[PDB]
């Protein structure tokens, strides 16, 4: 468990930031981190949890930190990704090019194969999920604690990229094809810059919708995204989940694709 | 367009919205948006141009440490369907039912499709007249950014939510409309696809007294087919010798 513990006195300052108690914190010999906090005023079942996530280890996978428990108070630490969150760059003044949106795809697929052969289904696969550096890698983050469940608790959601099987039953067990549908859309958002369904008037009108069929607009993406992609979106929303592919076999599709094409 | 808090005189939580006094143009509604830019200013202004008597004019905004609230106009009677709840003389309807095309018309004239035309955006003053308004945010783009009645909804918008909506969208919500303003209540998955197939609100359950000429308008402004529907400035030149001749 020493693997994960960690110190105030680990760090030489921090401050709050403007979800929940975040703060930015300078590591003493590790750099800048982001920090979670949660008041309780039981902590070894929280370390272990914390160490099952550190083992999650792969260049485009957020690797958790460490932990820090003092004074009734409880934080979970991670490296600072400073360009914040997929959607956040996709709507950048700068307009992000096709060789990196097309590295970006290939790093959430290599991402999601490594989660998935760990066993690990996401559960809450979406552009705020998907943090970037300053070299616009990106890795995969579980910011809304769907997969801790133990820290999840102490803390005591969009629908665009919710498979159909799981609007309006959450509580369904989770599984692969489930992140594979969100995968989908993120694929559409990447090439459109946006979110989905801008022309839905109502919650109940767009959940129905999804249920029936409705995808995002493919004619919003046409001009700008290969159809090789779009096919690949198509097949990775069907409403079967078992139609839906694996993430490997995702890989083995749009990585020759990136190499010839986009790279 | 701004406004300031120390431009109220009393304010008093009304039933995430407040009734306050202002000191020169009296009460108004408020509602903070968010606790916690120019393109708001902007989107504002733009709103506070729809200036229409059958139309809420967003009259100003306030934006004050972080809190960010719109303020309108204030309608002492609620909603219709409230007003509809309370007994409505068909005189008084007739000319809620012109109301309503005026202020559409307005809109529509200015390139604005309400998209969520329904009772609960029909606001009824003192003395019954009636104003259109936006409660849901549906075109206040920007300020809705800063944070479902599918009844009165158009067919080619049910399970197609990509479809862009058009004025004969609201025209299909306006049918609706009539037929709760005689039915004095609201109407009607199953449901969805039996609307998309052709069902419609029953004009048989409609039990009060009710002009023939009002039962042809909603059975023609809910065809499936957006394309038979009229526009409301046709709507209005049947409509308004109608309630001119026998009505008013
Ligand atoms: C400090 N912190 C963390 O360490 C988080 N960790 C993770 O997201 C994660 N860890 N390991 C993984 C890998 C994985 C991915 C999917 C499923 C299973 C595993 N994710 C959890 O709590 C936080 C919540 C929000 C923020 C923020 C912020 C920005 C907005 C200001 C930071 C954290
Ligand atoms: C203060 N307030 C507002 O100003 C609203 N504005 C409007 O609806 C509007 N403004 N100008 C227009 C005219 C138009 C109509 C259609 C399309 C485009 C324009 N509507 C928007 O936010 C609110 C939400 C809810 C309430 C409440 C309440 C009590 C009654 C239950 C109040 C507001």
């Amino acid at each position: 468990l020493n693997v994960i513990k960690m110190k105030s006195s680990d760090f030489l300052e921090s401050a709050e930031l403007d979800f929940g108690k975040v703060s930015l914190a300078f590591h003493r010999t590790q750099g800048l981190m982001i920090m979670k906090t949660v008041y309780k005023g039981h902590n070894e079942a929280l370390l272990e949890e914390a160490k099952m996530m550190n083992r999650l280890r792969h260049s485009r996978v957020v690797k958790l930190l460490g932990v820090i428990i003092e004074e009734g108070k409880y934080s979970l630490v991670m490296e600072y990704m400073e360009k914040g969150n997929l959607m956040h760059v996709l709507k950048a003044e700068m307009s992000t090019p096709l060789s990196v949106k097309g590295r970006i795809i290939l790093e959430i697929i290599e991402g999601m194969a490594y989660l998935h052969g760990k066993g690990v289904i996401h559960k809450d696969l979406k552009p705020e999920n998907i943090l970037v550096d300053n070299d616009f890698h990106i890795k995969i983050a579980d910011l809304g604690l769907a997969s801790f469940k133990m820290w999840s608790k102490l803390n005591n959601g969009t629908l665009y990229y919710m498979a159909p099987e799981h609007l309006n039953d959450v509580n369904a067990k989770p599984t692969e094809k489930s992140d594979v549908y969100s995968f989908a859309v993120v694929l559409w958002a990447i090439f459109a810059n946006k979110e989905p369904y801008e022309n839905a008037i109502a919650e109940q009108q767009l959940i129905m919708a999804i249920k029936s069929g409705n995808r995002p607009d493919v004619d919003d993406i046409t001009e700008y995204c290969p159809r090789e992609i779009i096919s690949l979106m198509k097949l990775c929303w069907e409403a079967n989940p078992e139609a839906r592919p694996t993430f490997p076999g995702i890989e083995e599709k749009f990585r020759p694709f990136y190499l010839s094409q986009l790279e």
